[PDB]
């Protein structure tokens, strides 16, 4: 019920899911934001490691077009990475819903880099932007501050 | 002779690190028979046989050099207070991530206080069976909004 690594099991790993353990207290929230202009309006929503969807399918983060409520999962959070950086929070959630043009027709991806504010536990999260022009490894890409990052 | 891109804002932003092209960025870390030592530039050859190497990695025993990325292959994302430095095409990897190219990605965070300084290694994601790559980071006003 809660983030899956993925990767290589071993020292590494043991790491990672000490940094998960880090963000526990940011669970229990949701993030959201809103952006674009008709008709590709979207609003994103983001949760560290419980279920930010409305169709229980594990989705990390979603993207629902305003339009039309439709929903997108463009990250599930058992198939999550994350990475510790010196001021930074690298957090990665793959297996998203596939596209059925861009990128190979692969499934969607989200990078999430929570840079460190001494002054929140959890604010600003805002999408930055899709890479969506590669024949493989795109993303969506997100950004949002958290204390939990910092040294 | 210069990044190439697979968009306008990326060219702006190019363009905003110009004053970065000149310069030689170096950190060593690791323990021997692992110590390697990390040359980035941006922009610009980063290796010793004119490759387009925007970023190598040097094994500290023998000297040996390896390509991560080339500036031949760049992408590049604007946040609010940090850069996204994206270099394809390194040396291919001989077991792990399938044998494909390697990959660096370079986190340039906002810091008022300097053009550009502490470069270092961040972790080598190598354990999946494709994307994998090299994660880097480093300091610049030029990140800052
Ligand atoms: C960006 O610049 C890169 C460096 O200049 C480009 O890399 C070269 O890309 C070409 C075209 O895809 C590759 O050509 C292939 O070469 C292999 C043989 O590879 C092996 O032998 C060569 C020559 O001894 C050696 O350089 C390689 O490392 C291998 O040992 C052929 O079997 C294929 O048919 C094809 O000709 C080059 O191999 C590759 N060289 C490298 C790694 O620098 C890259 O394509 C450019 N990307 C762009 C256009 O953005
Ligand atoms: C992460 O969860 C998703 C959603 O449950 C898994 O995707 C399903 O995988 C099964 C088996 O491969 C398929 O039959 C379903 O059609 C998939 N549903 C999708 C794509 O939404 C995914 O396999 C899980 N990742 C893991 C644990 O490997
Ligand atoms: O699946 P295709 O046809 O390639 O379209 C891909 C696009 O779909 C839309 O619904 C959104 O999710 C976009 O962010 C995405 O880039
Ligand atoms: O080429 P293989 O055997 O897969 O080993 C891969 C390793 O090689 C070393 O020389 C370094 O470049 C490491 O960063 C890399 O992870």
């Amino acid at each position: 019920k809660t983030c899956d690594l993925v990767g290589e099991k071993g020292k590494e790993s043991e790491k990672q899911l000490a940094l998960l353990k880090r963000l526990t207290p940011l669970f229990q929230k949701s993030f959201e934001s809103t952006v674009g202009q008709s008709p590709d309006m979207y609003s994103y929503v983001f949760r560290v490691c419980r279920e930010a969807g409305q169709h229980s399918s594990g989705a990390g983060l979603v993207q629902i077009q305003k339009s039309n409520g439709k929903e997108t999962v463009v990250g599930r959070f058992n198939e999550t990475q994350i990475f510790q950086g010196s001021n930074w929070i690298m957090l990665i959630y793959k297996g998203g819903d596939e596209y059925d043009n861009h990128c190979g027709r692969e499934q969607r991806r989200a990078v999430v880099m929570i840079s460190c504010n001494r002054h929140t536990l959890a604010d600003n999260f805002n999408p930055v932007s899709e890479e969506r022009g590669m024949v493989q490894d795109c993303f969506y890409l997100f950004e949002m501050d958290s204390s939990l990052a910092c040294s």
